[PDB]
């Protein structure tokens, strides 16, 4: 045993069944080959019309083939972790659950895990308890390949979250967000006044800031590992993951999904900071004027300033950098910039006019117990500088 936590069940891979369990009559297992446009496009269609985490929302995600490729074919990916269910007689894809491999540090300990997402069941098949069946089959496939833990997030509370982080939203085009009914008009205020309140300039302020290039990978990999190692729960990137997750490839990528910038110090020419964000659009269900909201999501970032252990200095450096990330998202035509209260986010959220959203994201670990980790928020569910150092991993 151990007073530090660790696995719940020890698994012998040689004792795991090599055949899957039987599904409901009329249905069969499928392994998706996402390198085939036809199957990619079946998955796109199931998610487009059935992946609605909250039917109460006024927006739905709108995927691109590029976002799907970026999200599901990361380094080490295996086709057998893209699991589907088909109707035998029509061949129609009606459920999915997918995993990709990586490594995370959970307090003292490094673990190989899969990140699980895109769990989705067609509306016609809801409430048949298919979920535990999907979960048990991708588990079996991971166990056979030597992976016995997983990490996932959900908007709903399930047994023992390791952490919870609150949604925050910085309007970039306030007038459009007011028109789609995302933002109300405050008491006593006018449109002109909210437009003025949320206005940003068109030029950045941090000297040396430019888009990340392939030749930066090694230095950003190293800055990012040292930066993330300040958090209890963090992702342990390899150099190939930095390449896949952070560096846009225009020859390869139809629609840019990820924006990464570095600051190359002008005096020294060393990279001292970087930040990145990704693009995921939302369709607006019922609106006379707009069809979509283009949302940027804050992803990974780092700064050398964090290692002077001067918190005040770190805060100022992030206010400057994150203000320029807002300016750059706004120039690339995003409507809203989303962030969570993880990493060192509580240092800048409020000051940069991010507003509290109505929603929380919970982190879970499968087959592993560890003490809970602070999610950047206090008792009142507001951001709190004393509640950081916990969650150093972002999920798509
Ligand atoms: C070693 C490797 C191990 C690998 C596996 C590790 C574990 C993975 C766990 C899954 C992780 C999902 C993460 C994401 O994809 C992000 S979260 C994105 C989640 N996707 C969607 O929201 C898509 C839109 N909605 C749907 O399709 C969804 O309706 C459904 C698939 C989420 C649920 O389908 P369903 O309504 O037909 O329910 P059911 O009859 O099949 O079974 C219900 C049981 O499932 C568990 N149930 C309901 N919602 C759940 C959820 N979000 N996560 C987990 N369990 C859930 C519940 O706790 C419940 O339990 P009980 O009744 O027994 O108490
Ligand atoms: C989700 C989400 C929201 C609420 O959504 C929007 C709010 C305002 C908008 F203008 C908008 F377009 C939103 F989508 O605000 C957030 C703030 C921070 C982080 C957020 O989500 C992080 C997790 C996103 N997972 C997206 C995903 C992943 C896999 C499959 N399909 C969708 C969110």
């Amino acid at each position: 045993g151990s007073h530090m936590g660790g696995p719940i069940k020890i698994i012998d891979p040689e004792k795991v069944s090599k055949e899957p369990d039987a599904l409901l009559e009329g249905f069969e297992w499928a392994t998706l080959d996402l390198t085939n446009e036809t199957e990619l496009q079946e998955l796109w269609d199931l998610l487009t019309y059935h992946y609605v985490e909250d039917d109460n929302a006024m927006f739905r995600f709108r995927y691109s083939q590029s976002f799907l490729h970026w999200a599901l074919m990361s380094p080490g990916w295996k086709k057998e972790w893209h699991v589907g269910v088909r109707a035998t007689k029509s061949r129609k894809l009606v459920a999915s659950i997918c995993g990709v491999p990586t490594e995370i540090n959970v307090r003292n300990q490094k673990l190989k895990v899969v990140e699980i997402n895109f769990l989705c069941i067609h509306k016609k098949l809801r409430s048949k308890r298919l979920t535990p069946v999907l979960i048990k089959e991708i588990t079996r496939r991971c166990y056979l390949n030597g992976i016995y833990q997983a990490i996932y997030t959900a908007g709903v509370v399930l047994p023992t979250p390791v952490s919870s982080c609150r949604y925050y939203h910085r309007p970039l085009d306030w007038l459009k967000l007011y028109e789609v009914g995302f933002s109300p008009l405050p008491a006593g205020s006018t449109k002109a006044r909210q437009i003025t309140k949320n206005h940003l300039p068109s030029t950045t302020s941090t000297p040396g800031l430019r888009p990340m290039e392939p030749k930066d990978i090694d230095t950003v990999h190293d800055l990012l590992q040292r930066y993330l190692s300040r958090f209890a729960l963090n992702q342990a990137f390899t150099r190939e993951e930095v390449d896949h997750w952070l560096v846009h490839k225009p020859e390869t990528v139809k629609e840019q999904v990820v924006w990464a910038y570095v600051v190359e110090d002008p005096e020294t020419h060393k990279i001292t900071d970087f930040f990145s964000f990704y693009n995921l659009e939302s369709t607006v269900i019922q609106n006379p004027k707009h069809d979509n909201v283009r949302a940027a999501y804050l992803y990974y970032y780092a700064t050398e300033t964090a290692f002077t252990n001067n918190m005040k200095a770190l805060k100022e450096r992030l206010l400057m950098l994150m203000n320029d990330a807002l300016i750059l998202a706004k120039k690339a035509h995003f409507d809203v910039f989303n962030a969570l209260t993880l990493h060192d986010n509580p240092l800048f959220l409020e000051q940069l006019k991010f507003g509290a959203g109505d929603g929380q994201l919970h982190f879970y670990l499968y087959n592993y117990r560890t003490a809970p980790v602070p999610g950047g928020v206090n008792e009142k569910n507001l951001p709190d500088e004393k509640r950081m150092g916990g969650v150093g991993i972002v999920m798509l």
